[PDB]
């Protein structure tokens, strides 16, 4: 295993992967987990906020400012995607 940076294999965000604590709520979407601080677009690094417009395509984070229009299934009369909320997912393993 090479991708394992999550103090083992409990849970981590694809942006940084620095431990998913039970204390810090994490943003979960289709089938992936992210940190509320790591919830930023990969184009302009705009933080996605619950109540603000964001884009989630192929498991990637974009924003209203970039708005990848060349490959957005549903980008018709203004896509209305809103950033999800952070909830507690899984605790990280701590090797004592
Ligand atoms: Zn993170
Ligand atoms: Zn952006």
């Amino acid at each position: 295993g090479s991708y394992i940076r999550l103090f083992g294999n409990s849970g981590a965000c694809s942006a940084c992967g620095q431990s998913i604590p039970a204390s810090e709520l994490v943003m979960r979407a289709q089938g992936n987990v992210y940190h509320l601080k790591c919830f930023t677009c990969s184009t302009c690094r705009n933080r996605l906020v619950p109540g603000d417009r964001f884009h989630y395509i192929n498991g990637s984070l974009f924003c209203e400012h970039d708005r990848p229009t060349a490959l957005i299934n549903g980008g018709s009369g203004g896509s209305g995607s809103i950033a999800p909320f952070p909830e507690a997912a899984l605790p990280t393993s701590h090797p004592k």
